[PDB]
């Protein structure tokens, strides 16, 4: 039961450069300097479902899969979708797909995309006649409730949508492994209340205060170690299930986090070069919720930086914590891609 | 094979009566009479994940399933969970399960519980060695962003958590069928913006689904709207009954959404010609609408009160904005130890 990537796509609103953010006062020099971000996709009027649906159309057109063959629609996101008690995956389905399979949201903060992928894989493998699934991500990190530069310092949040078509029948790439790891002991790091008691009443987004409170309670040593372990389990699990080692991977699709965070988590830990990653693409794009590994994959394939036969390693992590890693093999250059 | 319900449970905060709501100005007489609500579970200090995990503990303890046998944790909800960029499913996993399987949110508004049930079923069937899945729901519908009595007149929203443990190995009830129906043409009914255009960027600080439904109806047509909603509901019912090899007459108990009397009568009583006494009406009208968790809480109620007997069929009915519908037919195999006679 091999699964394939039949299509993928993004819809990214126009970039706002770091220089502009600095001049506009959204950003300070220290943070610009430590993150080393160059630009971030910023929407004007487009809403999360709208961007997701636009990406889905592109992904569906490319995959050439018929709507009737789309057996599941899964929309992932990490911030407010615009309207309470409303179904944004039903919008995506209405606009991008035009069919009547089940459509629902899946959330796992920044690991949302990979999480939806897990459920999509399972859904496709659970009944013998199922063909394809659509996974979308979409977010809009605007005031009042979100500061894309300072709400989660070290990561700069982007507006935009992404989409992937997963399929049992065929496609341009083969999903060789997909592994997900959970360390729920860390859930309290991203919320108010006692880290090992119940949450406080509701809250605008500010993560740094909660992280410091968590670390003060659980210890710096414990926190760093549990975080390191989870990351390592995801990486190792994915490589092993794909019969590869890190030396067998041509490109690593990393989260679109700032330089300081990617150095501590990946570059100085795994000892890989940034030229082997999507660092340059991510630092011009910003963090797209749970859609980074989709945006990053789509970039590598679309620009021809990934070659037939080559293995690609997707790396994703979300508050919780949850980590996912996948090894993807490119089978052929798709027609929408350059050489 | 087929799946089983191995355990279930709820955590409901203390009830606020309609009398109280009338006295507080939260409710008018007209609304009190049309919905015929008696009370609604209202949380005081408790947040949605907390109540979800409390319900999960009850369900897991009842199921007797080891945490290591819980291969998936799915948390559903339809409203704000209390903290942005934080993982309520991880909170649930941490507090209630203590294991390390994937934990994630599934949302499909008021059909969230059943939506999660679908994904959990798929997940368990996908690999031969997977045993159990935990599905929780939780929500806290407080001012000033929400009015549990009038944001969506006709339904009164509750605070509370529900949980259900699904298993491939066994349990006290068998899942005979589960069917989900989608009608995305209706998605516009619950947001601003043009019903067939993009969503409005303008967010609305106070939820008012009534204004949204009118704008939708005015554009799409009333005749069209009622007809699609009816068709969807009818497909879900007939689908689940057929898939289980049963008709409506074979059903002993029906678990309906905890909507107001007027709505239940239009959608089910005057439509399916089923008796309210055979449904969870009395339980729901004291509980209120728990978002996606109504089918779980209703089922939990029936089983725990002894109102369902071995070999009897139970029909679960659920619907959410979108629209999405799910029905399921569950067969009680044995009275569990925690139940009454």
């Amino acid at each position: 039961g091999d699964l394939y990537v039949a299509g993928c796509g993004v819809w990214l609103p126009p970039p706002v450069t770091t220089e502009q953010a600095l001049a506009a006062g959204h950003c300070d020099r220290r943070l610009a300097s430590s993150t080393r971000m160059l630009s971030v996709a910023v929407a004007d009027k487009e809403t999360p479902a709208e961007m997701a649906a636009l990406a889905a159309q592109t992904a569906l057109d490319r995959s050439g899969v018929a709507p009737a063959h789309v057996d599941l629609v899964l929309h992932a996101s990490l911030y407010f979708q615009g309207h309470h008690l409303w179904a944004p995956s039903s919008y995506v389905q209405r606009v991008a797909v035009g069919n009547r399979c089940p459509a629902m949201e899946v959330r796992q903060v920044s690991n949302g995309g990979m999480a939806a992928l897990e459920l999509a894989r399972a859904y496709l493998l659970a009944a013998p006649d199922r063909v394809a699934a659509l996974i979308t991500t979409g977010d809009r990190m605007h005031p009042p409730g979100f500061d894309r530069w300072s709400s989660d310092p070290g990561t700069v949040y982007a507006d935009g949508g992404t989409a992937l078509v997963l399929s049992r029948q065929g496609g341009f790439a083969r999903l060789r492994s997909l592994v997900t790891v959970s360390e729920p002991v860390l859930e309290g790091m991203h919320r108010g209340g006692h880290p090992f008691g119940p949450p406080s009443p509701e809250e605008a987004v500010d993560l740094d205060a909660h992280k410091r409170a968590y670390v003060a309670e659980a210890g710096s040593s414990f926190s760093v170690a549990r975080v390191s372990a989870g990351q390592e389990e995801a990486l190792t699990g994915a490589l092993e299930a794909a019969g590869a080692g890190l030396d067998d991977i041509s490109r690593v699709v990393l989260p679109h986090m700032g330089w300081r965070r990617l150095s501590a988590a990946y570059f100085n830990k795994w000892h890989i070069q940034p030229e082997r990653t999507t660092w340059e693409f991510g630092r011009r794009t910003g963090h797209l919720g749970g859609g980074d590994p989709i945006a990053g994959f789509d970039h590598l394939v679309g620009s021809g930086r990934l070659a037939p036969g080559e293995l690609c390693l997707l790396v994703s992590v979300g508050a919780g914590f949850s980590w996912s890693c996948a090894v993807v093999e490119l089978l052929e250059r798709p027609s929408w891609a350059a050489a």
